[PDB]
């Protein structure tokens, strides 16, 4: 079964969105989301709380389940630790950018995703050993969310999750040296 930080991190998306369906997404994203005035540049929870607002009820529902399976994945052959490395730096790389070129109004664990099937995938390509790895059927659904995305046909940008798959690679690269 799902281990600790793969569970906390999905009961933590369902109360902030149980939230947001109690007091509308505006007021949540008040206080969870990246600083979007200088007054708020040390309230430091922000660079991350970011991750936990989803929007939609499809929005959740499939960042969770990614989110079950490959986090789950990851944090049951590699451990907790190395889920919770993957999930901040992705979290705040993609926010990053995300804020960069659109502004701070954003949220969801689509960066984190993007990063774990970046890592699942490179790592089993490059070290079967590790007992990690994207098995085809998954790859393919997989690149039919990222093409989705892509051309914006499901309504979500392009250069966050990019930066959200730079953390992946980059991790399995290193993980997959000797
Ligand atoms: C023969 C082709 O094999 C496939 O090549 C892909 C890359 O082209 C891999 O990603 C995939 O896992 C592997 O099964
Ligand atoms: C974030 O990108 C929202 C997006 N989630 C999604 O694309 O997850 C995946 C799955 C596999 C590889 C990368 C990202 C989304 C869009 C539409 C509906 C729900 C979720
Ligand atoms: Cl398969
Ligand atoms: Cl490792």
């Amino acid at each position: 079964r799902a281990g600790p930080v793969t569970w906390v991190m999905m009961i933590a998306c369902v109360v902030v969105f149980i939230a947001m369906q109690i007091l509308g997404d505006q007021e949540v994203m008040l206080w969870l989301a990246w600083p979007f005035d200088p007054t708020l540049k040390f309230e430091f929870w922000r660079y991350f709380t970011h991750a936990l607002m989803h929007f939609s009820l499809m929005h959740i529902l499939f960042n969770l389940l990614w989110w079950w399976y490959l986090g789950g994945a990851v944090e049951k052959r590699l451990g907790s630790g190395k889920l919770i490395v993957i999930t901040l730096i992705s979290a705040l790389l993609s926010g990053y950018v995300q804020q960069k070129f659109s502004g701070p109004w954003f949220g969801g664990l689509s960066g984190v995703v993007y990063a774990l099937m970046g890592y699942v995938w490179l790592r089993g390509e490059r070290d079967p050993q590790s007992g990690i790895y994207l098995q085809r059927g998954l790859i393919i659904f997989a690149l039919i969310w990222i093409v989705a995305g892509w051309f914006d046909l499901f309504g979500m940008a392009n250069g966050a999750h990019i930066a959200g798959l730079a953390v992946g690679l980059a991790m399995a690269f290193v993980d997959s040296l000797n």
